[PDB]
């Protein structure tokens, strides 16, 4: 018999997972008022209030950083956080400016669902420190903020080329890691004046099979605070400096493989209208490797803990992950079926009604 | 009733396009008995015996290098080369070996298709010299071998900072360059011995807007001074830019591809690029297109050729396969193209586009 996408996320197998924040978090002491998702669902949700991902890849725990150790397994992935770092924070380090941290966040994203893709379990995890470490003096921000934990940024008290070794281990616990994602961050435009000279800012993380670096030496002095989000192979990396200063990951995102590459899906984490949100999720989760499911509405409570919980829209959309479906896509799930009301686009995975409209032998089409 | 996909590349409009070699080039003196495909469809492709569009991105003519200003259009993409630029070549530069061209052939092609699915045209195209050039000495492989025309490779007369200025154009033609694919290439594993001493490697690609670098000064031990000549291809915004370097070493490019875009994502399709079992062949173009992003219909037999012009032009699977791209299909997948249906004999796996039939089984 016909069927019509349900507008929101869903999943075809048992084998799924959401990751979250306040939204989906039942401990929660206002849940399940405060829920987006339905609370029979909150078992299969890795979340935390007042965290993302995002989050807490950079930072651990400090007064206005709530740091959680995501980690779920799922072939099929709902992704429902990313508000509690969003342009509303203010936060910057250096001279890049909240929007300097927006293109961050939407590059993590970026590279999270890419990586998401092929893997069936993502965990958060704290790296150990390198084994030989010399004498270090934290790193600060600019702006008196709290500089992130990951990578660290330190200084060394001379200014000789060194290197230290880091692990990105193969497993971690049950969960195997066939890779990682790991920030390289480091102060760009120029040379870095401290220590009584404008100093080279250069460094690196390398192996036999690996390089990522950056280097400028060259002459108001301005600094942005700038991370790509690598993918790495478990094994033992240098992190390298040209000297004084020194960059290593604290940590990783450590994923496993699967043998198939399933779209992963997220939907849109704003706050409501008084608050300044952004659309990193939406420039971050595209086609092939996502299927975003954006809010068509402002966020908007009728029956729920506050302002910014127990969206209406985002409450209908979660109910799809209820529903009985054989077919993901941007516009919704179905159940199996020959045809569809409407025209399904990509990304999508299953196996997929035909627009009816290509079948018509009316032939008043 | 249920269709079976026909095994090989398809298309389901007339906007589609081939990038190939000898065996889709209809110029060749031993046409049509060289080609792989139906001569009827050399028109649609952008084809050159003896080239490929690895070999073209870094060598202009040399004496065993056909280059080739490949340049096609089409929101659908056969690709069938890569095979004269295989092992058999035996191609190296510096200390990487025959292994670490393999390597470098593996990541151009993983960039050149995954870029290629957001565009419609794909131009191979020479960027104009930099002005104002200082005094530059050719840089040369350790092997004595071709050194890469692209990026140019070039040793300055001082070890003083400098920079010149590369043009990624907007446009080339009647083309639309929204992106380019660019090569960055540097000589790796810690400082380089030139002029009396062992001088820092450090090289960059810089705008306002971008950043791409390798920095090494690592001193060396003992006499085991070793450099491997090492790529990665990078997507860049047309605009100026500076070829950077802390000194001596000058790496800037000469040619890129060129592409426009499209707003929808489209995978491409490659068919497995290999020579007959006389000859050292390589899996690149089958490491290089996955899932989502390339759609790889491999060969399951050797190269045979039963009736062809030598033992590397007409293989008769490869000829069989290239015959689905003489219909319009509605559904494009790694088992191969189908008609409009409702259901087909079997499991139909990503990637995959159009309006696809579902395996029968699942409705019983
Ligand atoms: C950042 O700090 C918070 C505390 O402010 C840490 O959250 C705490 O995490 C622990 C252990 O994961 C939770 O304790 C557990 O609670 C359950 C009940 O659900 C109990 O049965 C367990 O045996 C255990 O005691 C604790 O509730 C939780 N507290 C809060 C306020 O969330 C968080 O782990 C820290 N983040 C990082 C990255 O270290
Ligand atoms: C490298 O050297 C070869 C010559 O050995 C160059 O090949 C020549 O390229 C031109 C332009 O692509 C070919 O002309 C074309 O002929 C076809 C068919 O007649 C015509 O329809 C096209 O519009 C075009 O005029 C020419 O035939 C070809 N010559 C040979 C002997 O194959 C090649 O261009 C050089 N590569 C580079 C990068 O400069
Ligand atoms: C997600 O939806 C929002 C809201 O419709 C989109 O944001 C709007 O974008 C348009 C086009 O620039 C603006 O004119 C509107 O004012 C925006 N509205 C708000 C409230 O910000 C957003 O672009 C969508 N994202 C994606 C990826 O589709
Ligand atoms: C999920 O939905 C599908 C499609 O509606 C169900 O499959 C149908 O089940 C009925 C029995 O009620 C059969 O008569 C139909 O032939 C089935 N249709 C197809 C296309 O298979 C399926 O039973 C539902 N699954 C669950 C667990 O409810
Ligand atoms: C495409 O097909 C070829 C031939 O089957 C595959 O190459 C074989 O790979 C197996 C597994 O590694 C090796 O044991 C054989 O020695 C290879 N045979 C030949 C003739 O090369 C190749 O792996 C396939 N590529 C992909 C991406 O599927
Ligand atoms: C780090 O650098 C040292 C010395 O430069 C080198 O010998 C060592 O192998 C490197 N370690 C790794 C894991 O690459
Ligand atoms: C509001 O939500 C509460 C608790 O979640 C529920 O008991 C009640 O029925 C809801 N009221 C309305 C009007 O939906
Ligand atoms: C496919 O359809 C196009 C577009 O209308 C048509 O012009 C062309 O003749 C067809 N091509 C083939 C190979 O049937």
């Amino acid at each position: 018999t016909p069927v019509t996408p349900y507008y929101g996320p869903g999943h075809i197998t048992f084998d799924w997972c959401g990751f979250g924040d306040s939204r989906s978090d039942c401990t929660n002491p206002q849940s399940p008022m405060s829920l987006d998702i339905p609370q029979q669902l909150c078992p299969k949700f890795s979340s935390k209030s007042s965290s993302s991902m995002f989050l807490s890849l950079h930072w651990n725990n400090h007064s206005s950083f709530v740091s959680y150790d995501y980690f779920n397994c799922g072939v099929e992935k709902v992704f429902y956080e990313g508000v509690n770092f969003s342009p509303r924070k203010q936060y910057s380090c250096w001279d890049e400016g909240v929007d300097g941290w927006i293109e961050l966040k939407t590059r993590f994203y970026t590279k999270l669902y890419q990586m998401a893709t092929t893997s069936r379990c993502i965990k958060l995890i704290q790296l150990q420190a390198p084994s030989s470490l010399p004498t270090l003096q934290a790193g600060v921000c600019r702006t008196n903020k709290q500089l992130p934990d990951n990578p660290r940024l330190a200084l060394l008290s001379d200014t000789v080329p060194t290197s230290v070794q880091f692990v990105l281990p193969g497993s971690s616990g049950t969960t195997i890691c066939t890779k990682h994602l790991v920030p390289f961050c480091y102060l760009n435009h120029g040379c870095f004046t401290t220590g009584g000279s404008c100093l080279p800012f250069g460094v690196s993380y390398v192996s036999d099979s690996f390089y990522y670096g950056y280097y400028d030496a060259t002459p108001t002095e301005s600094h942005d605070y700038v991370c790509d989000y690598l993918f790495m192979e478990p094994g033992t990396y240098n992190a390298s400096t040209v000297g004084k200063f020194l960059v290593y990951p604290t940590k990783s995102y450590c994923m496993d493989t699967m043998n198939i590459t399933v779209p992963v899906q997220a939907v849109q984490s704003i706050w409501s209208e008084q608050y300044a949100s952004d659309d990193a999720i939406g420039q971050a989760c595209k086609a092939p490797y996502c299927i975003f499911y954006n809010k068509t509405t402002p966020y908007t409570v009728t029956n729920g803990s506050d302002a910014n919980h127990g969206d209406d829209e985002v409450r209908m959309m979660m109910q799809g992950l209820l529903r009985n479906s054989s077919c993901i896509s941007p516009q919704g799930s179905t159940p199996l079926a020959l045809y569809s009301t409407e025209m399904i686009y990509e990304p999508n995975y299953g196996s997929c009604p035909q627009f009816y409209k290509l079948f018509d032998t009316s032939g008043n089409e």
